[PDB]
Order: C-alpha cells, then sequence, then structure tokens
C-alpha cells in the first residue's frame, strides 16, 4: 500500500523508523526489515546511523532481495545546515553514508537554524553550534533553504522534498514561495496530540502527512524524558483497550490503524521480529466512526518533541 505524492512518486504507506535503533544491530536490522518486506526507511543526519543503514541496504541489494528502485529512502537536513552553501554538503554526506546516488525524500528536519559547523569538525553535530555548550543561530530564512533543495531536485540528487515539524502558518508561507511544492509534512501525531486542523490543512493541499511517535510517550521513555515518564502509556489506555478488544487486535494495531486508515503514513520503530510483522499490517481491519470518535476524546495537546525544551525556541507557541 502506497501514497501518491504530488511529485509523482509513490511513497510506501508503512515504513521503518531509524531513530535510536540499537547501534550494534542497526545494519542487521535494516537488512532483516528489507527481507521482511519493508520498503521505506525513515532516516536522518541527526540519528547518527546513516552509514549503518547504508550497509544494511548494500547487503540486501547485493543478495538480490531488492532493487534500489524498490526502496524509498528518506533523510532529513539537520539544523546546522540550512544555509544554501551548506545544504549540498550535508546531502552529499547522506548520499555517501547511504551509498546511493539520490534519496527518495529529503525533509527539512526542523524550522530551526543552528550556526553552521563544518562536517570535519563535528558530525553529526546535535545541539553543538560552534560555541561551547551554547546554542547559536544563523539568519537563513526557510525559503532560502527550500530554493537550495529545489536545485538539488533539479540535479537529480533528491526525488521529493518536504518538511518536518512545521506548524500550519509556516507551511502556508512556504507554499507561497515554493516552485516545487512540499510533498510531505512529517509531524508528531498520536492520540494525545491530534492536531486535526493541521492534518486537514495539509491533506487538502495534496501534501501527504507522515506521523511520528505513533505510540506517544513510549519512544521518549528510552531517553528518560520527565514528561514521557509521567504519561500513562497509550497501550494501557481504557479506550484503546476497549477498541482493541472489540476488533480482536492489539493496542498497537489500533494506534497505528488510527493513522493509516486516515491516509496518514506511518513509520513505527520496530525492534523485534514479531513487532516487525505486527506493525507491517494493521491494515487488516477497519475502525468505525464510533472508534474515531472515542479516540478523538483523548486529545490533550501533549507534545513530546518540543524545541521549547532545548532553548525556548518558539516553533510550537
Ligand atoms: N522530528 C522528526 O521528524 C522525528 C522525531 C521522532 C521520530 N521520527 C521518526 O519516526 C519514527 C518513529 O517514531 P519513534 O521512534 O518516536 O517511536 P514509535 O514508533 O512511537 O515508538 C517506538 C517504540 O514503541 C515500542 N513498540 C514498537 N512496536 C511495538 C508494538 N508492535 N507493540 C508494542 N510496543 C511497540 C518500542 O518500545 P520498547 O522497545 O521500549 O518496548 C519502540 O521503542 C522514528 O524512528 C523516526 O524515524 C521523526
Amino acid at each position: 500500500p502506497s501514497i501518491k505524492l504530488n511529485s509523482g512518486y509513490d511513497m510506501p504507506a508503512v515504513g521503518f523508523g531509524c531513530w535510536k535503533v540499537d547501534v550494534d544491530t542497526c545494519s542487521e536490522q535494516i537488512y532483516r526489515a528489507i527481507k521482511t518486506g519493508y520498503r521505506l526507511f525513515d532516516g536522518a543526519e541527526d540519528y547518527a546511523n546513516e552509514k549503518l543503514v547504508g550497509a544494511g541496504v548494500k547487503k540486501a541489494i547485493d543478495e538480490g532481495i531488492v532493487k534500489r528502485e524498490d526502496l524509498f529512502l528518506t533523510s532529513k537536513l539537520w539544523n546546522n545546515y540550512h544555509h544554501p552553501d551548506n545544504v549540498e554538503k550535508a546531502l552529499n554526506r547522506t548520499l555517501s553514508d547511504l551509498q546511493v546516488d539520490y534519496v527518495d525524500l529529503f525533509l527539512i528536519h526542523f524550522p530551526v537554524t543552528f550556526k553552521f559547523v563544518p562536517l570535519e569538525e563535528k558530525y553529526p553535530p546535535g545541539f553543538y553550534c560552534g560555541k561551547g555548550d551554547n546554542f547559536d543561530y544563523e539568519d537563513v530564512p526557510i525559503l532560502e533553504t527550500w530554493k537550495a533543495l529545489e536545485k538539488l531536485v533539479k540535479a537529480g540528487k533528491i526525488r521529493s522534498i518536504g518538511v518536518s515539524n512545521f506548524p500550519g502558518a509556516l507551511l502556508l508561507d512556504l507554499l507561497r514561495g515554493a516552485t516545487i511544492k512540499p510533498s510531505v509534512l512529517q509531524v508528531e501525531h498520536h492520540p494525545y496530540l491530534q492536531q486535526p486542523r493541521l492534518i486537514e490543512f495539509a491533506q487538502s493541499r495534496g501534501i501527504a502527512v507522515t506521523a511520528y511517535s505513533s505510540f506517544g510517550p513510549q519512544s521518549f521513555v528510552e531517553l528518560n524524558q520527565g514528561r514521557a515518564l509521567n504519561t500513562s502509556p497509550l497501550f494501557e489506555n481504557e479506550t484503546i483497550k476497549a477498541i482493541a478488544a472489540k476488533h480482536g487486535k492489539s493496542p498497537a494495531q489500533v494506534l497505528l490503524r488510527w493513522s493509516s486508515q486516515r491516509g496518514i503514513a506511518i513509520i513505527p520503530k520496530s525492534n523485534t521480529v514479531p513487532r516487525l510483522l505486527e506493525n507491517k499490517d494493521v491494515n487488516s481491519f477497519d475502525l468505525d466512526e464510533q472508534d474515531f470518535a472515542d479516540i478523538a476524546k483523548l486529545d490533550i495537546n501533549l507534545r513530546f518533541n518540543d524545541p521549547w525544551d532545548w532553548d525556548k525556541i518558539p516553533i510550537f507557541v
């Protein structure tokens, strides 16, 4: 099952999330997921594993299990790299780590502009902005970054371009300046942060929405985030359990189906082989209108991935 992007390419509707994949088994896991049937891999410069991902894919291509053209590789431009002189440096490093000639989707990871740090100096940079333990920022409007991305599509290094973690007003302004329109909007999306109007906006413009953190706080419990600890797991939620029992499906299948059935692409992080199988078809069943209505009541605007936490960066205020 596939989503036709406005660029003309098809994006697999269910993918494999590469954030915080155990580093010692990362290449094996990618290979294994490809062999299990996953065709989209959601990666990023910031996840620090693009070499590992690229070896997984190398192996599966060499052993004949898949062709390059059957895979959909996503990556994301990190925040130090928005200046138009530096966009291509970061993309070239992603292409070399992945060992490919083009990437299928290249996203602006965040509408946040860290001071550039040369790649030989520190890669990937994280929060380092070339000034000690201090944040430092540069004045590069989004549209400058976007125009640099558009040249990289024209040069055949990227097929489709998009954005991650953009609010509505910012996306709307980007649409006014874009020649190639954004193909994808990738945002945090689970029942505790539903943002229904944002999704409605993006879909009405023909922009495919990718949900991340479909399991909500669970991904952030790994990092000991205070907010995530302190949140009741979605898996134990009384409504999610009623709905699971009603359809004979697991909580996790209900949480993923809630998005996939609304045409929203999913990219769950799938650590074990049964999870790999379970997460790859939740499209075995339909939620009904009463189900959506009961899940809609869980929305509390609880956001786990917020740059306000990093440095009071006002992306979501
Ligand atoms: N800013 C961005 O654009 C951004 C930010 C975050 C994520 N992402 C992307 O979206 C992807 C997915 O989001 P995520 O990594 O936050 O986590 P997620 O997919 O919400 O949650 C992953 C966690 O759920 C548990 N899990 C997975 N499948 C399960 C199942 N079938 N049953 C029960 N538990 C299950 C695992 O927890 P345990 O192993 O702890 O049991 C795993 O750590 C990322 O990997 C990344 O590619 C993008």
